[PDB]
């Protein structure tokens, strides 16, 4: 007798699906756990052509994004969020059971999830104490590695990776592996993007998204920026129609010049609010340390983090626990929402302090 | 010196991407090449929550579909079209380089495309002369096979697969492989669905879509119907957020009771129009034979098919060439559109006849 489960691939039977969920519908009122823009930006459909298939790579979207990012349109690929971008890279360059990817914890969990689901070895090299790259460590473990992911600014720690070190990492991987800079949060520190580096690195790829600064996580729309050769290789493994018409429709609107202007005003907003929360947190008794941030979230180390986490959780204030992340013992990640929401966190944290 | 291309997986470098495209914007006026409903059905967004991530499996969608299909909600999975459903199945049960899938040409090209892109052997067993299953042939080639795809009604031939043979196929794969019935066109012959067979076959999976009868190809929304055990296994390999909010929003509307009522009226419409075109075609001189259809498209064998195809193509009448499909030499697939469109085809075909 054979069960359906016995027919499933070994790795599929043993893996643990990504822990993104942690809901409590109608239970909590303050959501600061997913790094989402705190307020809804409305968009209405303009293309009533739903009976016809869309273009594999909607032209308006690709062009509007290329324009915004300062790259050529043939250097842009649009997918169902950065999540799909992460997948495509592995799908195109990593031979299952032979090649490996490499990332440096503590960082985003999707790199690992995709490789493990697909069947590609996950090589890890923890970042240093300040979360910068352990360059020497990476140099000793590139054998068999085809793709290297590096998040900058990094989630959940918040800091930018030393560009000087990216230079080094790019040199170590030249002719050996693709380096993928996850710039999910680059909108908050646009001047640190590596997008202008494409002309000197044929193996550099960049992940972008509309789920954060752009306040359109609901659209599940993201992009990959890379040289022609890389984009075309990725186009060979992508689904024929990855983007729905309604998403292409509104994404193109969100990327219009006026759209870009509003996105930037949302950024200035979050940055000013972030600096407020950062200043206040450091003064709260139960707060041991607040780490610098170039994003829309703050990592802080608390006294009895689990107790604090649970207390605020029961009060409708949902944060993201980082307690099990390597080196982040006692840390919680706080998303930057509105002034009201930041005040809720502050007032709740002040109620602890034992 | 190593090129980026040298870093790509071997199979990725050698594969040929699916041939779905064949556009000529503003050149042709009659589109009958993609099996799309001929007329746009409008839908407007109702959920302005785009700044927040959606549910991995939108509850309204899953439930409305389960209700429509007559199955339990825990037996339903929603994805970015049947295309993603096809992928998920392979991703969960086929070990790259070890297991294989099996399909029977001439049929849908995505099964092969996904397996080849992922790295899974494609086993083939052509259907008999009348396109029914070569049961004996399949029985001799199941070793190493984990997933079997069978399209019914079949694309591009149009006929339903003998249910009696599905019984046989399901018995041959019991405890060895998952049988996937692609019911992309079952809406046009709903009584032939295998959806009610779930209770007796733990390895049966069914592909469904909103791109055809439902006239919402633009939404890139599809489903997989299977027993709990199978759905849960597929849920372990699916992307965290496969459906965008706008798609979940409108798909749920399209699946409301009133939505179902309209879908069925679209079906009756296409069926009546199909029978018209079928009757007329058979009388046209350049038409050698018209094959029976239980879908929204007709396969017909022509005299000098390539010449006919090109002639109509230059007149703005776009059909789908099947000339390179195994056993379909001289056949073109005609999608059923409006009465006007059918008349255009008829009048154009009558202009040939040499
Ligand atoms: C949120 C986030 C993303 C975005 O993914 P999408 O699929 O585009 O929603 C990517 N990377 C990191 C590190 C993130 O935190
Ligand atoms: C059109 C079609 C589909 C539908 O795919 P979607 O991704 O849901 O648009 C599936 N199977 C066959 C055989 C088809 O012809």
């Amino acid at each position: 007798t054979v069960t359906i489960t016995d027919l499933a691939r070994e790795n599929v039977r043993n893996l643990t699906p990504y822990q993104s969920a942690r809901r409590l519908g109608g239970n909590g009122d303050v959501w600061l756990n997913a790094n989402e823009y705190p307020t809804a930006v409305e968009f209405q459909l303009t293309q009533q052509t739903l009976n016809r298939y869309p273009e594999c790579q909607p032209k308006a979207v690709i062009e509007n994004y290329a324009q915004y990012a300062g790259v050529k349109p043939e250097q842009v690929l649009v997918s169902r969020g950065a999540d799909e971008g992460i997948e495509l890279l592995i799908r195109a360059f990593c031979e299952p059971g032979k090649d490996a990817i490499l990332y440096c914890p503590p960082t985003y969990g999707m790199y690992s999830v995709s490789a493990e689901t697909i069947g590609v070895e996950c090589r890890t090299v923890p970042t240093l104490d300040n979360w910068q790259l352990d360059l020497q460590g990476i140099s000793d473990k590139l054998d068999g590695v085809k793709v290297v992911y590096v998040c900058s600014p990094n989630n959940p720690t918040g800091q930018l990776i030393n560009p000087q070190d990216f230079r080094t990492l790019l040199e170590l991987t030249r002719g050996k592996a693709i380096v993928v800079a996850d710039e999910a949060y680059i909108e908050f520190c646009p001047q640190a993007s590596l997008a202008g580096w494409l002309a000197e690195y044929p193996h550099l790829a960049i992940l972008r998204t509309l789920s954060k600064a752009f306040a359109l996580a609901g659209l599940r729309c993201g992009f990959t920026l890379a040289n022609e050769e890389v984009i075309n290789l990725l186009m060979k493994v992508i689904a024929p129609y990855p983007l729905s018409t309604p998403v292409a429709d509104i994404a193109a609107q969100a990327l219009s010049p006026q759209g870009i202007v509003a996105m930037r005003e949302r950024v200035a907003q979050i940055i000013a609010e972030r600096e407020y929360l950062i200043a206040a947190l450091k003064e709260i008794p139960c707060v041991e340390q607040v780490f610098d941030s170039e994003t829309n979230y703050i990592l802080a180390r608390f006294k009895a983090s689990s107790a604090v986490f649970k207390s605020l959780w029961d009060q409708g204030i949902i944060l993201r626990d980082q307690n099990k992340q390597p080196s982040l013992s006692g840390c919680l990640r706080i998303t930057v929402g509105t002034r009201e929401e930041s005040q809720r966190v502050i007032d709740a944290l002040r109620a602890e302090q034992v």
